[PDB]
């Protein structure tokens, strides 16, 4: 009964942690068949992975390196894969009857596209890309009601933790992103844990002058610059608030951000009786990824057991909204609903990059996002799925342009 | 539609907490029907409960206050309960078709008798009385394999926590005490949390001098004297290690006692992937009691929500077995199996009472228990239930007598 898995974004942080835990688990017993690997342009790395996992399908997005990949894969003896390119190749892979589960480790806005096609092919979608949910949550809800056999299984660590705290006898009566998920699971409230990022103990005046260099300074987890910046501003956590609302149908007044600097308790679920269940481990994306691929079961690993006595102390505190104004903006956009989350995500893409490139200061990030949100006006939501997607693209693009206009006007 | 419940030991700590949470849950809808109340001799307090809850059945164990009870209840107009006494009364209630679930909040080895009869009648037994499981675990396993519709649902707080941490999709395919429970639930290891008791930070020289007055000075939970003294010696945790083994089919080497002095995390389960799930709340037996009666569902309470940021800090350390030798004894008895747990429990009943009454010192408790364990010789386990029960009572009585003899000899 092998688990037939595609890795989308196989050469990045999520995709490499995915293949790492697949490789480790397979040494204990052969449970995973890596059926497909897909990247943008890392042709050499993709060759290396093909050599180890020998998947039925290989796909690279950039046409320019397609021929190169074909050439490299000739070196592999007794190995005749289907080698594909672009959106076309992504669609072929998602339509393959032999693939059951697709890890979406593709970053940014691009991630939404393969997520959509994985859903349209009624797959299990192990979704790490939170921006897809924040930008397109209602659309994805509509799409999951057309494609009844598709499921999104959360991989973002906090959302994986929440999901792991549930009773699957209740989860199996519903699915993530469905209205009423929280009611069917008897969920009352969520505690959404955060590392707090590097700036958690800075004063307002220190924040005024922090730089992206300071933000990119060996945090509790090593990741790409974009999510690292978001962790520093706590807009990551704001996006994760919206992600929680969409995935689990929890009201915004019932999502509490809590700063947990040790990063052992990964989030907690308060049920209607007031009992609280939490998921814990060392910080490591292997467990969230693995659970997304084994759910509703678990399998043996050789990971180091948690030593709670050694950890010794766990601490919890409320984040300061004045120091981390991005969090308030995310709640405000979420509560407004409509396409406000799309606008939040898009404007933050721009503001994050401005700050990364030393073009704006820390409080300018929230200033720009706030000004874009204030310029948007709620749009009638199309009932037509294709039209709705068009609206999300139009609004995303508008909001990025607006954020850049605001920066250029001031500058 | 209402859950039909009996409360055994209705006037004590567990029973009163059970009626408190039932009263709250019954404010608007008829969620529970309190069908029966049973006590030992608290006739006046039973009468008062009867006036409120008007159960079909009343039972009092001590037949010397049966007449007092009949006389008091006549004062309640238009109420015609079945009024019973002793063992016969207990058995009639257990055999009633009108009763689905029984809360066992009777203390000491005496609680085993009603536990056995409730199982024999295929009831759901919400079991707080841990001494029953320690004294008679293997026998209760045998009885639960006969009486296929009976279940034990744990009420002891740590064991309720463990049970809540599990995935009900898996729990529903087995039941507590059943062989292979841990395999079916993908359990690797248990972190069994403890308050540590009042003596947790004493030096060895300080601990030599402790008295029961010191042990009974206002702990983190107000409870009666026996469990309060067991908390102080950590024999309560020792008993709970054995209870964990039997309820969840977890090997002794996979049960780790952790002292968690804030008493917010109530225990944790490590699964085979090394993910850990924990259950948390303020100390309050209403959640474990309610859960036992609603499982596999949860219902709404009006308990104060957990304020994790206010709690702020959680700590964990390993207990010192030199300071708390009772823990070691319990592991030793458990690992030996046979009737060694019966002897542990019985000898502890004596030693606890001697210390309570200022007859022996703290380290004498563990000395006495150790000596009785070293005295006992393994017996062939009776193959039939009636004989097995007689053997348990014989061995329990022998071990109490042995502990008393050791005490009599030493002074
Ligand atoms: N890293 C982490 O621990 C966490 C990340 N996340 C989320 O996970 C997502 C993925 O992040 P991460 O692994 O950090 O990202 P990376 O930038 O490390 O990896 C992105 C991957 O996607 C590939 N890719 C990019 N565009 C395309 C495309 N058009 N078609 C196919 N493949 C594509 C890249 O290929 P190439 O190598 O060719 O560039 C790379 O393999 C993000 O949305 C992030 O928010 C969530 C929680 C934590
Ligand atoms: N209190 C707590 O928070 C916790 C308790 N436990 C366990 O729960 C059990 C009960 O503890 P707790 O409620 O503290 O004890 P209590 O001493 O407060 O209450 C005992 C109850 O049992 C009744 N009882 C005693 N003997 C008999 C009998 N022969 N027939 C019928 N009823 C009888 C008493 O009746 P009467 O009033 O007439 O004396 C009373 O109603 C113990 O095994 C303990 O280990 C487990 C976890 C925590
Ligand atoms: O979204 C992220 C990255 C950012 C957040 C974070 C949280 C915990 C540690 C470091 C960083 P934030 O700072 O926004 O709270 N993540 O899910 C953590 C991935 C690493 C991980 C951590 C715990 C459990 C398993 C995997
Ligand atoms: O067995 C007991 C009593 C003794 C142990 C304890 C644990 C937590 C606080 C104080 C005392 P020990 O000292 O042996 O760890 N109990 O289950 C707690 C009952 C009260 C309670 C606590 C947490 C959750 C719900 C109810
Ligand atoms: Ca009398
Ligand atoms: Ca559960
Ligand atoms: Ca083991
Ligand atoms: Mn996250
Ligand atoms: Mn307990």
């Amino acid at each position: 009964k092998p688990i037939n898995v595609a890795i989308f974004g196989s050469t990045g942080s999520i995709g490499t942690n995915a293949l790492n835990i697949i490789r480790e688990c397979n040494k204990i017993e052969n449970v995973f068949n890596v059926k497909a690997l897909y990247v943008n342009k890392s042709v050499n790395e993709l060759y290396e992975q093909a050599r180890e996992f020998l998947p039925e399908y290989l796909c690279i997005h950039d046409k320019s390196v397609y021929e190169e990949l074909k050439e490299l894969v000739k070196n592999i003896k007794d190995y005749k894969p289907i080698i594909l390119c672009g959106d076309e190749g992504m669609k072929e892979i998602c339509s393959s009857n032999s693939i059951d589960k697709i890890v979406i480790g593709i970053d940014s806005f691009q991630g939404l596209y393969s997520t959509m096609y994985a859903i349209m092919n009624n797959k299990i979608v192990a979704l790490a890309n939170k921006e897809s949910i924040v930008s397109a949550g209602f659309f994805l809800k509509k799409l999951l009601n057309i494609h009844k056999n598709a499921k999104i299984i959360p991989v973002d660590s906090e959302h994986s933790a929440i999901f792991q705290c549930l009773d699957n006898n209740k989860v199996l009566k519903t699915k993530c992103l469905q209205d009423n998920f929280s009611k069917i699971n008897n969920i009352n409230k969520i505690f959404l844990c955060s590392s707090g990022g590097p700036f958690q103990n800075l004063t307002m005046d220190e924040l005024k002058n922090v730089t992206s260099e300071n933000a990119l300074k060996h945090p509790k987890w090593k990741m790409g610059k974009k999510i690292t910046i978001d962790s520093a501003t706590m807009m990551n956590k704001g996006l994760e608030v919206i992600e929680t609302h969409f995935l689990f149908d929890v009201d915004y007044n019932d999502i509490e951000v809590i700063v947990h600097k040790e990063c052992i308790i990964h989030s907690c679920v308060e049920f209607i009786d007031k009992s609280v269940i939490s998921q814990m481990y060392y910080p490591d994306m292997q467990i969230p990824i693995l659970y997304s691929l084994t759910w509703p079961d678990r399998i043996k690993t050789n990971l180091k057991p948690l030593d709670l006595a050694q950890v010794s102390t766990l601490t919890f505190h409320k984040p300061s909204l004045e120091h981390f104004p991005c969090i308030k903006l995310a709640y405000q956009a979420g509560i407004k609903g409509n396409f406000y989350p799309t606008v939040l995500n898009a404007s933050n893409e721009i503001a994050n990059n401005l700050f990364l490139n030393n073009k704006i200061k820390y409080f300018d990030i929230s200033s720009i996002i706030s000004q874009v949100l204030e310029s948007f006006n709620s749009q009638k939501v199309s009932e037509n799925s294709e039209d709705l997607m068009k609206q999300i693209l139009q609004i995303h693009s508008w909001a990025k342009d607006k954020a850049t206009d605001i920066y250029n006007k001031h500058n």
